[PDB]
């Protein structure tokens, strides 16, 4: 997250940090998810498909620090992993990226809610936001460009929805954007995601209630001028998220 703001896991309770087991007992951090059910953790499928292997990865809820233990996380192995038939990789964009992980504890147990660990709902199909809402994002990615670390404490900032029309035109994204993704950006081009965020909420007040309208999933650098942050489209994948749980 570039600019924003530090915050804690309690103003995220859904926000889920996925870490990789190496080969040598390294531990990395991964990417970013969302709570949905007491099972289940949504993220994008790009984080993945180069270890698609289930057993290499760890699951933490409740956690609002990399690389120290927050008090009430629960962590878990992912009993399954989910990748989405039809991804496809571009040069920037990314097709279908989206993924569910099946979460069980070592005692074999999902979520416990909690103050730290709550779900997202889900938005109602095709029904997102008018453009210029004000929506956020959450993650442990880069605070700039050039950062060799992440944060080590959680951030989160304000995004606004930008309508398709406008991201499809060439001075942007052109064609690379398409109808089953999203893109947000600040006016100012002042804050965005970054390399770290992927995977991680983008959460939007519908119907007076928060719901998880995205998932982090490309874009061409961070926080530079017509070059949004883009975005899954989540109301575009409901019978997918449907069936696969
Ligand atoms: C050298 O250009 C370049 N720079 C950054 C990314 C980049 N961008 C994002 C991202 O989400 N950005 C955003 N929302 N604005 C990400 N999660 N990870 C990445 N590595 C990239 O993509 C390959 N390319």
């Amino acid at each position: 997250i570039i600019g924003g703001e530090f915050t804690t896991i309690e103003n995220q309770p859904w926000f889920a940090a996925i870490y990789r087991r190496h080969r040598g007992g390294s531990v990395t951090y991964v990417c970013g998810g969302s709570l949905i059910s007491p099972c289940w953790v949504i993220s994008a499928t790009h984080c993945f498909i180069d270890y698609p292997k289930k057993e290499d990865y760890i699951v933490y809820l409740g956690r609002s620090r990399l690389n120290s233990n927050t008090q009430g996380e629960m962590k878990f192995e992912v009993e399954n992993l989910i990748l989405h038939k039809d991804y496809s990789a571009d040069t920037l964009a990314h097709h279908n990226d989206i993924a569910l992980l099946k979460i069980r504890s070592k005692e074999g147990r999902c979520a416990q809610p909690s103050r730290t660990i709550q779900t997202i709902a889900l938005p109602s199909m095709y029904n997102d936001p008018q453009f210029g809402t004000s929506c956020e994002i959450t993650g442990f990615g880069k605070e700039q460009s050039t950062d060799y670390l992440y944060p080590e404490q959680l951030k989160m900032t304000v995004v606004k929805l930008i309508s398709h029309r406008e991201c499809q035109q060439p001075h942007y994204y052109g064609s690379e954007v398409t109808t089953k993704m999203l893109c947000a950006a600040d006016p100012q081009w002042k804050t965005d995601s970054c390399q770290g965020d992927s995977g991680g909420p983008l959460v939007c007040s519908l119907q007076g209630r928060m719901t998880l309208t995205g998932i982090v999933s490309w874009g061409r650098g961070c926080a530079l001028k017509d070059k949004p942050g883009v975005y899954t489209r989540v109301s575009h994948f409901l019978p997918w998220i449907r069936s696969h749980t």
